[PDB]
C-alpha cells in the first residue's frame, strides 16, 4: 500500500460499509448504481473532498477492477453478489495492513 | 439427482428466483429470514402442497447446507452475498440436468 494513501484506508472502509449498506435494499437492478454513488458520495465526504470517486484511489481502484473480474463468470442474478464479497475481503486486508503500519 | 425430484426441479428454480428477488430489497440483517420464508413460500406453492418447506426436498436440502457451509469463513456483512452466490450456481446445475434428463 502505497504511503500516501495509508492515512485514507480507514475512511474507504467505512464508506464502503456505507455504499454497501445503501445498495443492501436497493432492487436487484439498481445495486451496483447505487453502490457506486453512495461509495463516491462517502468518500468524498470522508477525505475532505481530496477525491470525488472511489476511482482515484490507487489501490482501490485495482480492488474494484479485481472484484468486477470476479463477476464475468458469475450469473447476473448474483454479479453484485460476488462483486461485494471479493471488494469486501479485498477492503478489509487493506485495513488489516493500514492498523499493523499506523 | 433422485428420479423422483425431476419432476419439481423447475419449479425450486422458479422459487429460488422469486426468493432471491424478495430478499434483495430487504436490509442486510432480514436477509436470510425473508429469504427462507419467501423460498418456503413459493415452493410451497408451485408444488401444490407437495412440500411445505426447502428442507425437506432432498437434493435442495443437500444444497442450502453446502450454500451455508461456503459462509462460515465470510465476514458477517457478507454471509447472505456468498451464501446466495452458492446457492445460485447449485440449483442452476440442477436446472440444466433437469433440462437434459427430461
Ligand atoms: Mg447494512
Ligand atoms: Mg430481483
Amino acid at each position: 500500500i502505497p504511503a500516501g494513501e495509508l492515512q485514507i484506508i480507514d475512511k474507504i472502509d467505512a464508506a464502503f460499509k456505507v455504499a454497501a449498506t445503501a445498495a443492501a435494499t436497493a432492487p436487484a437492478d439498481d445495486k451496483f448504481t447505487v453502490f457506486e454513488a453512495a461509495f463516491n458520495k462517502a468518500i468524498k465526504e470522508t477525505t475532505g473532498g481530496a477525491y470525488d470517486t472511489y476511482k482515484c484511489i490507487p489501490s482501490l481502484e485495482a480492488a474494484v477492477k479485481q472484484a468486477y473480474a470476479a463477476t464475468v463468470a458469475a450469473a447476473p442474478q448474483v454479479k453484485y453478489a460476488v462483486f461485494e464479497a471479493a471488494l469486501t475481503k479485498a477492503i478489509t486486508a487493506m485495513s488489516e495492513v493500514q492498523k499493523v503500519s499506523q
